[PDB]
């Protein structure tokens, strides 16, 4: 049994769904504490299985199986980057993730660990916080990491002192779900996927210059492709483009299989279908067009995208992008009014 890198255990849900906790009470733990290794696969699955399903409630009538659920998103790519090998140690000083060592463990060198560590753990802390899971008297205690001043987090206190404003973004989105029973209304989905999506941004802006060196321990072609992702990912969020189950599948199914390297040039990657070969494409040039323009180009675009109206179109060109159809991110940010960049 191995992780399917888009459609996990086998229909979509992440590897090992099963085995992972829907609730604190299934966790490891004692009369005081709840356990849990954020360098450990099942546990990370974990911290986002008992937010999707403390948070199922608000969600349950739109679809089944709380399929609507907007947190899917970086659960999605949790089985992504083990299923790929990538949240594998790089360096080769270890065996974590290696299927020679512990694969489940989840590599500090790994920048996919590095910048997908807090969108798991700083918003458990969050949903803990604002009651998402109940009154919780137990203290979380979190593995440790071996690295001294770790870009990793291991206590509610250290990762809020640490990354206050993710803590900050996370906990908005909470305790905007808590706000709804008070009130009787129904959820405003585009109100809560505006809000999820503020964090996660706010997590990455907050983990690309401490990530930043795991960089260097990948080949020239990978690597690029990590900043080409992160890169669009933020022009992604101001789309307001959803990050529920299917989407996310949507999005995985168009990602890389595995790592790259020297020699890979899209589109011309013979082991990969045209829509993976598009997109990566298209992530090169929302980088190229944000790099040329030297950063510019992404205050204008979420400029342009406080408009409803604005982020429905930019919406309509992802789905275009995610079927494999072939268009010119630069040609396209002009049309819809971006002053774009020359070299
Ligand atoms: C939920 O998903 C499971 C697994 O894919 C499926 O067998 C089942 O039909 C779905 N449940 C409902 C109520 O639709």
């Amino acid at each position: 049994h191995v992780a399917h890198p888009s459609l996990g255990r086998g229909d979509g849900f992440p590897f090992l769904w099963d085995n992972a906790a829907s609730t604190l009470d299934q966790l490891n733990g004692t009369d005081t504490t709840i356990i849990l290794n954020g360098f450990n696969y099942l546990d990370r699955l974990s911290m986002f299985k008992t937010v999707l399903e403390g948070t199922r409630k608000y969600f349950d009538s739109f679809a089944p199986n709380n399929t609507a659920n907007i947190y899917w998103g970086f659960t999605i790519y949790l089985n992504w980057i083990l299923a790929t090998g990538r949240s594998a140690d790089p360096t080769g000083h270890t065996t974590c993730g290696l299927a020679h060592g512990d694969p489940m463990c989840l590599a500090e060198e790994s920048w996919w660990n590095c910048i997908k560590y807090n969108p798991a753990a700083i918003a458990f802390f969050a949903a803990k916080k604002a009651g998402i899971f109940g009154d919780v008297t137990k203290t979380i205690v979190l593995a440790k990491p071996k690295e001294a001043n770790s870009p990793y987090c291991s206590s509610e206190e250290e990762c809020q002192a640490a990354y206050p404003d993710v803590m900050a973004t996370y906990l908005d989105y909470f305790e905007y779900l808590m706000s709804l029973e008070k009130t009787g209304e129904s959820i405003d989905m585009d109100k809560a996927q505006q809000l999820l999506w503020k964090a996660h941004v706010t997590s990455m802006e907050n983990s690309i210059a401490v990530c930043k060196p795991r960089l260097k321990n990948y080949n020239i072609i990978e690597r690029q492709l990590d900043r080409d992702y992160l890169i669009s990912l933020l022009y992604f969020a101001a789309t307001n483009f959803p990050t529920n189950f299917i989407e996310s599948i949507k999005f995985v199914a168009d990602m890389p299989h595995r790592q790259l390297r020297f020699g890979d040039i899209a589109p011309f990657i013979p082991d990969m279908d045209m829509k993976k070969n598009n997109l990566l494409v298209v992530l090169h040039g929302f980088y190229t067009v944000h790099s040329l323009s030297g950063g510019s180009s992404l205050t204008h675009w979420r400029n342009l995208m406080e408009s409803p109206v604005s982020r429905e179109m930019a919406r309509d060109m992802v789905n275009l992008i995610l079927a494999g159809t072939p268009v010119e991110v630069q040609v396209e940010l002009a049309k819809l009014g971006i002053p774009t960049p020359v070299d």
